[PDB]
């Protein structure tokens, strides 16, 4: 009886199963590795840090590689509960990757808060927000100290750690732009909140302590990494309309193998706004009460996943005047994209179309070549922005093809695309292997 | 000092670690892969689109192989907030995929439920929802486009893909069967919504396009997949009582090798309903208040995490007379067997024992043939149903082997199983080597 | 058009993705393994089970692997809602793996604790206090059925199953102490409920049932398992202050290859209670009304995720008198280090060191020997302890170097280290290769 009577439960289509096995269950052997140590060490900041500066850094070669970068920031907030969105992550408004003065990759704010909409989830993108945003109902005066994570190639993976010791002739250097006005910390909407204190910014590498033998072959051999890159080449003007369904045709100036398209309708008054604002709760300054203002954000709860309030109601990608496939309903580049690609959920305004089996993986998995196709475009449809948008009955109850009358501020269309790119380094320098 | 000291602390224990090393973690060399393209093709749907309806479709051979399908539905809603349950899913009442004639598989919206409840979880799960269910407190008159994802062997992995290109002579079919009444659509309750719109619906199916070589090798060679298949035999009678502990054998009437077994106990009333009603928030209509019945649920929140409010008491499988295991409480199959072998969060209701170390991964990790197997039986025994659902201090402050008298309305015994089989697929025809 | 033409967008950088494919997502090879079965088989327990007393249990020889081992507890509540906080988890003061008379392995709750803190996430940490404490706002004398499961090297992971049949000569014992007192279960603060019940216990041990040959070899070969052991010397005398920032040193006592070190501040008056009580919502009992008082914690929600809350500063480890890592902030061990290893979230209190770049993972990822190091050291800041505790304004608003009042009665610093060693059975018994 019991687990023994199920053994000689055995028939012919066991064999499929169990028939000379190959692997077994119990008894697993570890794989030995080379050895290492990791130590954070703290870089010197050139310039003057402060709201709206620019600021560098010289990555010091005290170690062998480099992996993770982490920016610390300590801030002063100006406003009381669901004042700030992110402010540690909008303050990071650009940073720029150098090898050897050739710029690798280049980040910014607005792909931060894509890329933490879209590629994280759970309770790693709640340990997120903790690190970038007030998330316990702090009140005015309230200092804390924030840690805004980079997601450069080496940052992802330690398999693509960057190799300082095969980087002798070459400087690798970081470029920081700082936001002007962040809400609820130095603006409270237009109006700036006076005596806010400027921040103050430190930087931390993680550095890779190698092993003689690995020393040797590091500092000896020729490396080819294959790497990501991020391509934005500035916003779009999108052109929702109260009246009438408008459509648009972006053309894409995209190149090299890609993974996936993301993009977003932003209203660049407000940071990470990319839907409309509403007199539901959540959506709006005050929503539900007497002080209900649809002009101004619940800023704290800027996001939200009602589909209801995004502005895009269908969009195709044509490739040389071909649709590249069918048209599709914005919600499913909201919903069903990242349901099949991703796994997580992601909210309303910020859409995925993923060219690999799985776009958050480093090993790929289906790209396509934007170097070889000379007419890419976006082909876009936008709801009927007629819906009032005070009226909780009328938000909460409609159809599919319309929104809020506020959804004619998102007019910021941000179109990112991640692609793949190689990095070779030798005789101590490195370079890309391409450019287009 | 700093990480190149820890190097040098060195000792004879590191020899199982770091002595001659096998792998490296800093110099990950990517695999390379066949060239594909992905693209989602609209199929056409053969039949009247109604409540209750029977629609098909044959999938257009347009590309090689096809992995993922949706079912695209358009509902609107006739209930204020919390007035649905998964409305989309239950829809979609059963789907049934076919092969040259030949069923392979056949699903049901239980089953979708099921599945929900035990391997989905996080974010995952909550998009999901938005996929399938209004989920943002709208109002009546709300319309939605609904996403359903279908969970075929092919539809869950890339690498069970089923190749189009090599079923020249067999049709690819699905048969889609719509739900009658779904709550807060079309019925409210036992009373029908005058008025109610009838839905919409359409198919896509993802097609993968590959390369020459790998064209002419999946046209001209044999393919043999290892699949999955869901059992169900229909829903048994449950007989829980309100006087004493009541006990059942029901003789269970699976094949194959098996990875797991999944039942609940559902009162067939109310959709989802795996748990008793009882006046406590969130389980029943107006539940707290003066307005509370324990006749209605509260439609929204129809699941729970209550173990006091599920019905069964301890359960045991007996294999040919013989005890497979020994008795183990309800709470064991809805908390233990989870937590050992999928890792998330089952709500009360939902049970499973797994043969399985693995049983949400494709790799098979352990199965039982219950095509060897005379007699398999699940041997249940229920709790006394004798407390008063209507008393928030009798519901939320009692004992282990008791549960709310409204739980003799779990009528609905389903059980679930997931074995294996095999698909050969050659000279243009696909058929499964195992019928029993 | 379509995913056709996307196909022949082909071009020279898409040599380093599918030239010479050497994998394809489209069709996986399932590996074929051993035959087995699995079995949950109940334990007798030695003594008398009761609060404060010590049982035992010595595996019984019914299978020829063990793996998952479950502690089942039913305990009936004293109090209302809110009024525990893991009681089944605390219960389980401390359990010790002996084979054959010889320590293997011993944990204690406030592991459990801090593992849960730490390496759990999602729904699977929910789905763990589901198992060990009541989360449905139950009442004074709801009883319910408790599954604390082990954490040992041969309960994480099935690739460690402790041989049985490999043992013939050694035993295999489990020694359990149960906790004396526990909140809201046999205790409310310091004064005893009068009529609680005593706890029932049971021990389940996971049995693997293997084939002939498979039988053979592990009844016949040597092995060798890299297992992974708990080092705990006894909670250090942590001496915040209110008037100024105190530091210490605490002299490490570490050995061998260490994953990671993991530490708290508790108050040991209060379970799991590693942060300053204040009189903000969740942080103490009655907060926000007039029965509020900073004494006695808000007992189901004693974790917290306010950084305002930890008392720690700033910390840095030294390695024979040198800085093994530049001084961070209790902040930085709280969110970074497990943002940058785990993935999960981390409420205030609990801290982490990692030596690995993967600490939850099985497969070793670097690390430390602490058998080689004369000198460790944990150099500890704390806070100024200035803060009124009972002034929400104070509280939600105040700087990054002070903390609550209340945080000078957290002076139970238990520090916690992580390391392998390796455990060889051959010629029926067992034995650890390193003893230091
Ligand atoms: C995003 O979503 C989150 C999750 O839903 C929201 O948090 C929830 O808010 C609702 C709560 O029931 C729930 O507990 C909470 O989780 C979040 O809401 C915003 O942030 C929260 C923290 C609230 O802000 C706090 O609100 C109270 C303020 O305190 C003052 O309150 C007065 C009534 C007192 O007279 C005064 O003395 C202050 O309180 C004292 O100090 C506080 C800190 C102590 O807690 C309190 O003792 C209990 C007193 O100590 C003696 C805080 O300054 C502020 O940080 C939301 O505020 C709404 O909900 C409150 C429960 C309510 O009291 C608020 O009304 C006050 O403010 C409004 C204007 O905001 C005034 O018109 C009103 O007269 C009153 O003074 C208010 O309804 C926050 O939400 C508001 O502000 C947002 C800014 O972007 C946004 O505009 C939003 O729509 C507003 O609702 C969400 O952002
Ligand atoms: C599942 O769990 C969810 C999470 O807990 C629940 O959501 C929460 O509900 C409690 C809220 O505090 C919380 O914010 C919310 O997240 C969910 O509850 C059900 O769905 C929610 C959205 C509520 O439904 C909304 O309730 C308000 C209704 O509006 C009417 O309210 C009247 C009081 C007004 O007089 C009338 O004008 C309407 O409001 C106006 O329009 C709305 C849309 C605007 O928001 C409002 O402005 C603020 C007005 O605009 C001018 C909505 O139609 C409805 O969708 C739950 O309803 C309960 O909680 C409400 C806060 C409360 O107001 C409700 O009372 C009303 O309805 C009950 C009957 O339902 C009447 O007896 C009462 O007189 C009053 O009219 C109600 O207590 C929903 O829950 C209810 O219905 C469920 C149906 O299955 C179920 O029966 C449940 O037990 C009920 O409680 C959960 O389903
Ligand atoms: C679900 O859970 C909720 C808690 O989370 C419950 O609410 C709690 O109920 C207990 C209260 O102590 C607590 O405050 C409350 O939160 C809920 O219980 C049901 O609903 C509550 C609100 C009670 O209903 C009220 O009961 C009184 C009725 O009024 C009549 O009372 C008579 C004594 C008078 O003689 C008669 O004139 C009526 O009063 C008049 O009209 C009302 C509307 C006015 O408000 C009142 O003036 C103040 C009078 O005006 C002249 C109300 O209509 C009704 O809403 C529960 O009722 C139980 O508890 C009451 C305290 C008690 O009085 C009730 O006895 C009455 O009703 C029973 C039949 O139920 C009669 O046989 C009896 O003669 C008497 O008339 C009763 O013990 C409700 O619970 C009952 O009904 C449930 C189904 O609806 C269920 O069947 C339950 O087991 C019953 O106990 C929970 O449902
Ligand atoms: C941890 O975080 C959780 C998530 O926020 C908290 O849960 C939330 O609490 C706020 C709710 O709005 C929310 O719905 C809930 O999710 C949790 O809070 C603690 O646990 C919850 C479940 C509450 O305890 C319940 O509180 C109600 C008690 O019932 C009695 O209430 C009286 C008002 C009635 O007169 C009496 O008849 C009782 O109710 C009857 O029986 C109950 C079970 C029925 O539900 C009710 O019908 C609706 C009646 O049936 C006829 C329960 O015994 C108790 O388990 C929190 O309690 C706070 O919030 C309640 C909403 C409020 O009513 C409570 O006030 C009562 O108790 C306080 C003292 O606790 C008294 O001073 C007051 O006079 C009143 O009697 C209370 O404000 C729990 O929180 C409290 O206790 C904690 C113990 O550690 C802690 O001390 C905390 O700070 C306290 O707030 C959090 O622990
Ligand atoms: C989508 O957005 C649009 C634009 O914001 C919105 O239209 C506005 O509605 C308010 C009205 O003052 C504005 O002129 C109009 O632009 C739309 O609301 C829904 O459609 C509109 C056209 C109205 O419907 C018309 O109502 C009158 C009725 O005779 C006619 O048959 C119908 O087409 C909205 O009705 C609301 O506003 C009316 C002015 C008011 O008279 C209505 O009350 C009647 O009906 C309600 C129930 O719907 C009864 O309870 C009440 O006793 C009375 O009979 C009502 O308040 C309509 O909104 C309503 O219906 C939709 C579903 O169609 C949703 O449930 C809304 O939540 C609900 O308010 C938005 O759908
Ligand atoms: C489980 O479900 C059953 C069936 O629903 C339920 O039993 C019902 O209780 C209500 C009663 O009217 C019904 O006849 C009965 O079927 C049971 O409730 C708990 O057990 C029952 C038997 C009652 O206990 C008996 O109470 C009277 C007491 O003299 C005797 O020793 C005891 O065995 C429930 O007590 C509640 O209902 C009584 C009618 C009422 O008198 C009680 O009040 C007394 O006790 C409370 C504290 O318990 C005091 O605050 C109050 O001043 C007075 O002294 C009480 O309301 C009993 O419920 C109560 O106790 C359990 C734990 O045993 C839980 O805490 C409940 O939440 C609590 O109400 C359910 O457990
Ligand atoms: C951190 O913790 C410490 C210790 O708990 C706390 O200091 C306590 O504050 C209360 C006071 O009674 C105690 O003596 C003191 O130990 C500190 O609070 C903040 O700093 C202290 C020093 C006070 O600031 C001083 O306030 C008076 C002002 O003239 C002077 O310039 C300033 O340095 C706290 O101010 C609060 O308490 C005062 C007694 C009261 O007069 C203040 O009211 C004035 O200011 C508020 C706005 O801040 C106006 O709305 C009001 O009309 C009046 O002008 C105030 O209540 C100070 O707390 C306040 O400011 C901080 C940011 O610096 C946070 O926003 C607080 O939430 C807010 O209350 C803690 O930061
Ligand atoms: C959207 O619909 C709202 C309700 O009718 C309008 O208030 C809003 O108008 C805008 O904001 C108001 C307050 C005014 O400033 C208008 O000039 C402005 O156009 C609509 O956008
Ligand atoms: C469960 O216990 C409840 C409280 O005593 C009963 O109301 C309920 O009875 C059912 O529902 C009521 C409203 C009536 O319709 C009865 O005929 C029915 O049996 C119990 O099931
Ligand atoms: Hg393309
Ligand atoms: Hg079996
Ligand atoms: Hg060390």
């Amino acid at each position: 009886a019991g687990g023994l009577s199920q053994l000689v439960a055995y028939g012919a289509q066991d064999v499929y199963l169990t028939g000379n096995p190959q692997i077994t269950f119990f008894k697993t052997v570890y794989r030995r590795y080379t050895n290492f140590a990791i130590e954070s060490i703290q870089q010197t900041i050139n310039g003057s840090v402060g709201f709206g500066n620019k600021v560098s850094t010289q990555i010091s070669r005290n170690g062998d590689l480099i992996t993770d970068i982490v920016v610390e920031f300590v801030l002063t907030k100006g406003g009381n509960g669901g004042t700030t969105y992110y402010p540690a992550e909008e303050l990071l408004q650009d940073v720029e990757l150098e090898i050897g003065g050739q710029r690798i990759d280049k980040h910014y704010n607005d792909w931060f808060r894509t890329y933490d909409a879209l590629f994280r989830m759970n309770d790693d993108r709640y340990n997120y927000r903790r690190m970038t945003d007030w998330v316990n109902n702090e009140l005015v005066g309230a200092q804390k100290r924030f840690y805004v994570p980079l997601i450069f190639f080496f940052n992802q993976t330690p398999g693509l750690a960057l190799p300082l010791i095969a980087l002798q002739y070459h400087e690798v250097k970081l470029y920081f732009t700082l936001a002007s006005q962040v809400q609820g910390v130095n603006y409270n909407g237009s109006s700036a909140i006076a005596g806010a204190a400027q921040p103050t910014m430190s930087v931390w590498v993680d550095y890779i302590f190698l092993d003689t033998q690995e020393r040797t072959r590091f500092a000896q051999l020729p490396h080819e990494y294959l790497i990501e890159q991020l391509q934005f080449t500035g916003s779009e003007t999108a052109t929702p309309s109260a009246t009438t369904q408008a459509s648009q045709n972006i053309r894409l100036n995209f190149n090299h193998p890609t993974k996936y398209l993301a993009w977003n309708f932003n209203n660049p008054t407000n940071y990470g706004q990319y839907t409309a604002l509403a007199n539901i709760p959540g959506a709006c300054s005050g929503a539900g009460t007497a002080a209900a203002t649809v002009t101004t954000p619940d800023y704290g709860n800027t996001g939200t996943y009602n589909e209801q309030l995004a502005v895009l109601d269908s969009a195709k990608i044509q490739l040389n005047g071909q649709d590249r496939f069918a048209t599709r309903k914005g919600s499913y580049f909201n919903k069903v994209q990242p349901y099949q690609s991703i796994g997580g959920v992601t909210p309303a305004g910020v859409y995925l179309y993923s060219f690999a089996l799985k776009p958050a993986g480093r090993q790929p998995s289906g790209t396509c070549n934007f170097s070889r196709i000379d007419n890419a475009t976006l082909s876009l449809t936008y709801k009927t922005c007629s819906i009032d948008a005070t009226s909780p009955a009328a938000v909460l109850g409609n159809t599919e093809t319309v929104t809020a009358n506020t959804a004619t501020l998102l007019t910021a269309l941000n179109i990112y695309a991640k692609n793949y790119n190689v990095l070779r380094i030798m005789s101590g320098m490195g370079g890309l292997a391409y450019a287009n």
